[PDB]
């Protein structure tokens, strides 16, 4: 098998590129640095003859992957991973077009592709903010009731909208165009965990791991840490689920809800104080009033279907946080 991965230099994608190579599959990643990632795998001890790369400056531009799928027609898996606070220019339309630019380039040029795995999100599963359904039931088939108009009112709700709607463009495409490849959706919740190989900037991680990292850099930046609630998932569990999304035949047309257990910025902090006492002078005191309560925004995730299909045991929060902190010293 030959697995293509868009935006390979990303947080989840680097873990995706890693666990695939550990399964012996070939890999071909996209890059905006190609030697930054190839020097990373070989030095990591991985079996390093299963990876090359392509250069793609932008995903939201038309035909972004055509010359990538016209230089290598051998690919048979497409892992579309590349897709918070922005600048408030435009976040919705490039997110839906960036996906469409790939569904138009995988169909028009990549015909050796059989399975496509679109990395979506839990934001396309349950509602946020004014559409919060606290205490209510959500599962693989549930959908965020947010609309395009109700989105991009916030860099937060806009990201929530841009992720719920970009998955819709795949659902509309597979029926409007009726392609020859099969689709699978991996819907990761709040992804935590350590980098695939090596951290590059210890002061700022990805937007998701800053949930952990802000607790460390708070006393340096003198920034009161923004607290969060919701469901977490370890980046290694998401990486393993992306393989099952194309290696297994029962994941076809399934929205793999990649959520473990609830979490909280306060709950994550307690793990760091116990397992890393040398940091007790670097960890802050969280305000009990600034803390969002769980039973108020988040629904009840019913991913019983996904856990049964994945079949493996996920990484607990303690191991996820411990492995995360171990990298940043
Ligand atoms: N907690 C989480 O991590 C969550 C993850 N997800 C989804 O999973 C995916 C992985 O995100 P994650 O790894 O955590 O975050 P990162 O920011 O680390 O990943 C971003 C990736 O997308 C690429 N990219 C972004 N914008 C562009 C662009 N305009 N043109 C080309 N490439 C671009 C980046 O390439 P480069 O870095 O080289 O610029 C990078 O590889 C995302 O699509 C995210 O929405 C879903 C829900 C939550």
């Amino acid at each position: 098998t030959v697995v293509f991965v868009s935006g390979a230099t990303g947080f989840i994608a680097q873990q995706i590129v890693k666990t695939v190579l550990e399964a012996g599959y070939k890999t071909i990643g996209s890059v905006r640095k190609g030697k930054y990632l190839k020097s990373l795998i070989e030095s990591a001890g991985l079996n390093s003859n299963l990876f090359n790369y392509v250069i793609v400056k932008d995903i939201g531009a038309k035909g972004a992957f055509n010359e990538a799928l016209q230089a290598h027609p051998e690919v048979t898996v497409f892992l579309h991973t590349a897709s918070i606070h922005d600048v408030e220019k435009e976040l919705l339309k490039p997110a839906i077009e960036g996906t469409i630019n790939a569904l138009n380039a995988v169909t028009v040029y990549g015909k050796n592709v059989q399975r496509v795995v679109i990395t979506s999100s839990y934001a396309a599963v349950a509602g946020f903010a004014n559409l919060a359904t606290p205490g209510k039931e959500v599962n693989e088939e549930s959908w965020n009731p947010i609309t395009y108009e109700q989105a991009l009112e916030n860099p937060f709700l806009g990201y929530i909208g841009s992720k719920k709607l970009a998955e819709k463009t795949v659902w509309n495409y597979i029926e409007e165009k009726k392609p020859k490849w099969d689709v699978t959706f991996v819907n990761p919740a709040f992804v935590l965990g350590p980098q695939a190989f090596a951290v590059r900037d210890k002061s700022k991680l990805n937007a998701s791991n800053e949930i952990i990292n802000s607790l460390l850099t708070a006393n340096k930046t003198k920034v009161e840490p923004q607290q969060f609630v919701g469901y977490f998932i370890d980046v290694r569990d998401v990486a393993k689920a992306h393989l099952i999304a194309f290696e297994k035949n029962e994941t076809v047309g399934q929205r793999l809800l990649l959520a473990n257990a609830p979490f909280s910025s306060a709950g994550i902090l307690d793990i760091i104080e116990k397992d890393f006492p040398n940091l007790k002078s670097e960890l802050p005191k969280l305000d009990k009033s600034k803390s969002p309560k769980f039973e108020e925004t988040e629904s009840v995730v019913n991913n019983e279907k996904t856990r049964r299909i994945l079949g493996f045991k996920f990484i607990d929060l303690k191991k996820s946080v411990d492995d995360t902190i171990k990298q940043l010293v």
